[PDB]
């Protein structure tokens, strides 16, 4: 019956909806197009900082990185202000998650090294968690512009949700590094109108957003019920029917999250 509401929301916005919530001890798994490929967009910026944290000691966060105005190639609210001073690896992680800074994302990919500016090393990290589906092939901002049907720079709600589960609720990272990831996602500034807007205020929400062309709008989150039970929620969408210039619809992601909150209640 819940699958009839998601398809109802798809009718209302000219959209394709993808939803996955991992199953817990007391609740079954929610799935709607869970194994269909959607574009990463800015969703990869959360597991990316976990990759840098995984391969480096906490002192690596103090290394200063220098760049020029010809490295700013996408939406970068933070990197545009430090082209003279430079930014530490620590501040690059902070800006990449809480402000979705595109330039900080590309610099962190260079910090992972390897061919393709780090895209190979990053995908290798997801394979190490058990994700044999997701893949990153380009950098910002080209990773947001792959045509519909192309597998480059794509994931699925099923795959990214299980990866997020290991990073926040599992042991993919030691506690010291795990507390840095969670706090940054908890002080996000870009997701006020998506998953967060669909859940009651007494539910705690941490999230990382994504947006691109063809009306692509994503949000991945970990939520806590008022009593303290955790869940993982992945919601992705696009509107390829309207072409390259289709506008993303945030209200669709908020309304779908309300439907999830009704079942978990």
């Amino acid at each position: 019956d819940l699958a009839d509401r998601f398809a109802e929301l798809e009718r209302r916005y000219d959209a394709r909806l993808g939803v996955y919530v991992p199953a817990t001890g007391t609740t079954a798994a929610i799935e709607y197009r869970a194994d269909e490929r959607f574009a990463f967009c800015s969703t990869f910026k959360a597991p990316l900082v976990a990759a840098v944290l995984h391969q480096n000691p906490l002192t690596h966060l103090d290394k200063l990185i220098t760049y020029t105005s010809d490295d700013i190639r996408s939406i970068s609210p933070v990197a545009q202000q430090h082209v003279q001073t430079g930014m530490t690896i620590g501040q690059l992680c902070d800006a990449a998650i809480r402000y979705s800074d595109g330039t900080a994302a590309n610099l962190l990919l260079a910090d992972l090294g390897g061919p393709g500016g780090g895209t190979a090393a990053f995908t290798g990290y997801l394979r190490s968690l058990g994700d044999t589906v997701s893949r990153l092939d380009a950098e910002e901002p080209e990773l947001n512009r792959d045509p519909p049907g192309d597998e480059r720079d794509t994931t699925t709600p099923h795959a990214i949700a299980l990866v997020l589960q290991q990073l926040v609720l599992g042991n993919a990272l030691p506690p010291d590094k795990r507390a840095l990831l969670t706090d940054w996602m908890a002080r996000n500034t870009t997701g006020a109108k998506r998953i967060r807007a669909g859940f009651p205020a007494d539910w705690k929400v941490i999230d990382k957003t994504g947006t691109g062309d063809y009306g692509r709008a994503n949000d991945i989150a970990v939520v806590w019920s008022p009593t303290g039970v955790p869940y993982v929620v992945a919601v992705m969408s696009d509107r390829a029917g309207g072409g390259y210039d289709a506008e993303p619809r945030e209200a669709l992601l908020a309304e779908a999250a309300t439907c999830v909150a009704g079942v978990l209640a």
